[PDB]
């Protein structure tokens, strides 16, 4: 009766079944049956990384022993798992685990070779009284003679911290050993547990959705094993999609909470402005709210879109079909990009060209995305482009990782961003490129001035490059797979257009051109296009001043002035810059803070023969 | 050899059939230890010391199963250190780490790359 009350039974549920069918692993099942009907030193350890199925496989042993495909020799064995938290339950006086644990032992030697034990997470056995080591190896003597069965499953890296510390116990123990499964049989693995999440969430799943789901999940989620790894998006989605069965779908309920909250704030108020935006949403919200009644009257299943879903909301990598959310945006994408940068047109799309080819699923899975080095003289914009490409990506422009290779002039300076070795100073933080990715990888990768950088950085990111891994101090190999990297420079600035191909190839090595993608050259600017530079300058000059609600009211000839002053094409659109402030700016700040142009209506600017007033 | 010729692809390859897979190799890439002090980082650390019970990348990734072939990219740009650690690998098969273990190294495949000279008569 002491195994009744410290120990529960699993063929007991195993007959009235409350196990889920285990599929596959025969070999595993076979192995273990052949160590366990052995005459001495008969338990085996099933040992994995974590999550690849090791109490699956004792399940589907007791599905198997109620069945009764087992031999002749584990016939009708009724194993039952023990406990150990439930056995140093009380215990403080000081003989009191001693009898209890052998009470267990001596009730389990008692009967006629009937019970297979069977604890989890063995790891527990060493340090179980805390007295001058005494509990933990008390039944050494017992598993030598084989008296008790004893399948255990612990994971691969908790047993050499703990077990093979103590080698005397290490040899009464053979070893399973436990590999995931790879996609082929992965996809059999899910076909058959497609019965109890109908029972759970009363919905129906295509077996498209598990087909995606196992080959979709496998380039993203790059933290947990197969079989682990690829259940969660299929429950998660019927969750999804038994949320929606509450009258209304999402987006109703999320603008219906939007405009709640405009309309509080508004109401508060008496801003106007958000007086326009409520209106707007409620001709949004009224649409929708109209499509919604249509389709009504003209969804209950899952498909292979709200697992790309799941996908795109954790590790947020958007990865569906584009169901026209932004395919208008996509298709407009060179037309929003010459907004903030004018020109450059030939390597605008060359930039736009790289990703467009990578959200419609053509180009190579396992390789960064793009991973290209433009260059030319200064004063271009390459590094303007660079800060307008995540602005429409992102709605960000600090989501980027901007790491700059201007600091890296020795070369033991590469440790700071792949971290210290185990066994020295740092080694809590690990990199520091590393880590800014492992979180969030999505982003985009800059390294401004790649010029001045010791010529042994250039090996690092060698394999960067090519093969997107990269390995950190401690051993998570983190991948670069879905980033954009960007690399700039400024060799041969005004040089020409063939001197300037000989200065890249004789400062690299033959092996690191190979593998970028295309080199671009950025040109210079033009007399003619320089005024347009000046338009989106006054512009942004003119968003400045909402501080205190002043404009401009400009005309044009000081704006075409202001352009036929940008000389000297050394030193491109910077100087520009400077010329506005210059005839604009300081002249302001005396006119401001001596008085008289308190808030509110604008000033006029105008051309005074050499210079400009106010 | 000279690059862009199929010397990594090879080395892919005769892991495919073998392991009816590509991804169960041993890729470790000596592109990294320009520094006499990242031998650490594949053979362990002594104890008393931050990182003891970690054991080494190289090491704690063959114990657990001695046949899978193991990769060697650009081992030119390591300091002349970490073939000393090699030194023994071949023509013995063992080496140690913290915890006191010789990991034997006798029926795997290594494979070295390079891309020394490039175009040498
Ligand atoms: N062959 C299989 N047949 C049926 N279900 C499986 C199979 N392999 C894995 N699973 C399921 O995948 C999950 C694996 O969970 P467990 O194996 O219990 O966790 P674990 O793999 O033992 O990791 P730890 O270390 O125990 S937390 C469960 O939901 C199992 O039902
Ligand atoms: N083509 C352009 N379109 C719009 N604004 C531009 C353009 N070129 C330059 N500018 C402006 O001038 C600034 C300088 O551009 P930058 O990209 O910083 O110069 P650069 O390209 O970094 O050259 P170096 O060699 O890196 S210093 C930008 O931040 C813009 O404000
Ligand atoms: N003979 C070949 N047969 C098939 N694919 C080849 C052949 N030669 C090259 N390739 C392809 O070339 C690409 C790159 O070859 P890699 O071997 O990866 O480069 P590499 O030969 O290692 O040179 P380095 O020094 O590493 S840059 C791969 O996509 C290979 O498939």
């Amino acid at each position: 009766q002491a195994l009744q009350k410290y120990s529960t039974d699993l063929t007991a549920r195993a007959r009235e079944g409350k196990l889920d069918p285990v599929i596959g692993r025969d070999n595993e099942i076979r192995r273990v049956v052949q160590v366990l009907s052995r005459r001495t030193k008969n338990n085996p350890v099933l040992i994995g990384e974590p999550g690849v199925g090791k109490t699956a496989i004792v399940e589907g042993l007791a599905q198997r022993i109620v069945a009764g495909d087992v031999p002749e020799s584990l016939r009708d064995k009724t194993i039952v798992a023990l406990d150990l938290g439930s056995m140093v339950a009380g215990s403080k006086y000081r003989g009191e685990f001693e009898e209890r644990l052998k009470a267990v032992l001596d009730d389990i030697k008692n009967s006629a070779g009937q019970i297979i034990t069977f604890i989890d997470e063995l790891h527990t056995i060493v340090g179980a009284g805390a007295t001058a080591m005494d509990a933990g190896n008390m039944i050494k003597p017992m598993l030598a003679r084989g008296e008790l069965r004893l399948v255990g499953a612990t994971t691969l890296d908790e047993y050499r911290k703990h077990i093979e510390k103590d080698a005397a116990l290490e040899r009464r123990f053979q070893q399973v050993y436990v590999g995931e499964p790879s996609v082929e049989d992965t996809i059999g693995i899910l076909r058959g547990l497609k019965d109890r999440y109908e029972v759970h969430h009363g919905v129906r799943i295509t077996d498209s959705a598990l087909v995606a789901a196992a080959t979709l999940s496998d380039r993203y989620i790059t933290a947990r094993f197969l079989p682990d790894k690829a259940i969660d998006l299929v429950d998660e989605a019927a969750s999804r999609l038994r949320m929606e069965i509450d009258s209304r779908p999402v987006e109703i309920d999320e603008v219906e909470r939007l405009v709640r909250r405009l309309e509080i704030e508004e109401m508060a108020l008496s801003l106007a402005k958000l007086r326009s935006e409520l209106a707007d949403q409620k001709e949004k919200l009224a649409e929708l709210t109209t499509r919604w009644q249509n389709e009504k009257n003209a969804k209950e299943e899952v498909g292979p879109d709200d697992i790309a879903d799941v996908v795109s909301a954790w590790t947020g990598i958007p990865a569906g079909r584009l169901l026209e959310g932004e395919t208008a945006k996509l298709l407009r994408m060179e037309d929003e990009l010459g907004k903030r940068v004018i020109g450059q047109k030939a390597a605008v799309t060359a930039v736009s060209d790289a990703v467009r080819r990578s959200r419609a699923g053509v180009s190579d899975p396992n390789r960064p995305t793009g991973a290209f080095m433009f260059l030319g003289p200064t004063g271009v914009g390459k590094t303007e482009l660079a800060k307008a490409l995540a602005d429409f990506l992102f709605d960000d422009e600090r989501a980027m990782v901007r790491i700059d290779m201007s600091e890296y002039g020795e070369k033991h300076t590469v440790a700071r961003l792949i971290g210290a070795p185990p066994g020295y100073v740092g080694y809590e933080a690990g990199g520091q490129l590393t880590e800014a990715v492992r979180r969030r990888p999505y982003t985009v990768v800059l390294f401004d001035e790649i010029e001045k950088a010791h010529p042994d950085v250039f090996d690092v990111l060698l394999q960067v490059l090519d093969e997107g891994r990269l390995t950190d101090g401690h051993g998570r190999t983190v991948d670069f797979r879905n980033t954009i990297l960007i690399l700039t420079s400024n060799l041969g600035s005004g040089g020409s257009a063939e001197q300037v191909l000989a200065a890249v190839r004789a400062t690299f090595k033959p092996e690191f051109i190979n593998r970028l993608d295309d080199v671009l050259i950025f040109e210079g600017l033009n007399p003619e296009e320089l005024v347009r530079i000046v338009d989106i300058q006054l512009a942004q000059l003119g968003k400045r001043l909402a501080q205190r609600r002043l404009q401009l009211q400009v005309s044009l000839p000081a704006k075409r002035w202001l352009a036929q002053r940008g000389f000297d094409p050394v030193y491109g659109a910077r100087p520009l810059r400077r010329l506005v402030q210059q005839a604009i700016g300081d002249q302001l700040a005396k006119m401001l803070l001596a008085g008289q142009v308190h808030d509110g209506d604008t000033v006029p600017v105008n051309v005074s023969p050499d210079a400009d007033s106010l």
